[PDB]
């Protein structure tokens, strides 16, 4: 269960990158370290920083690069943890093209459960891999940018950079 983490600056502000032995297991965004670290401790409790792990620090620099660019895919291995339903929702987020948004209902319609709009909504707000799993791309259909796990200012910022020119 070993989980390593680092804190770095990025265009969206402060982020925490975390890595287990399977791959990047959390990418969290925020304004202050205390909160990122307890947020991470909530899901991965004895997670520790690893400043001298040369090989982890490289991976963090790779993850940051994706994070600051408009459409740079994260190649490193992902450690996606969740239920079949969450996994189905997150896998379908990843097929949303950079520059488009789908509403919760369209997403529920696309995965074969027109009925489960609420649960799809919840699956998006439970994403632990900011940006890499593009949960900023799903919107409630009414024109509002609510529902993002890391706030309206970052959701809005992300959508504005992908819908460019």
């Amino acid at each position: 269960l070993a989980v390593r983490y680092a804190l770095a600056d990025c265009e969206l502000g402060r982020c925490l990158v975390a890595e287990s032995e399977r791959g990047i297991c959390a990418i969290l965004l925020g304004d202050d370290d205390a909160t990122l670290i307890s947020e991470l401790q909530q899901m991965f409790p004895a997670a520790d920083n690893a400043p001298a792990d040369l090989m982890f620090q490289q991976h963090v620099r790779e993850v940051i690069a994706s994070l600051n660019q408009r459409d740079t895919p994260l190649t490193l291995p992902l450690d996606i943890r969740g239920t079949a339903f969450q996994q189905q929702v997150w896998q379908a987020l990843r097929t949303i093209p950079c520059g488009e948004t789908v509403s919760y209902q369209q997403l529920a319609n696309a995965i074969g459960k027109p009925k489960a709009v609420r649960a799809v909504a919840s699956a998006c707000a439970a994403n632990k891999l900011a940006i890499v799993i593009p949960c900023h791309r799903v919107v409630r259909g009414d024109g509002s940018l609510s529902g993002y796990r890391w706030g309206v200012s970052r959701k809005a910022q992300l959508l504005r950079r992908e819908a460019e020119n």
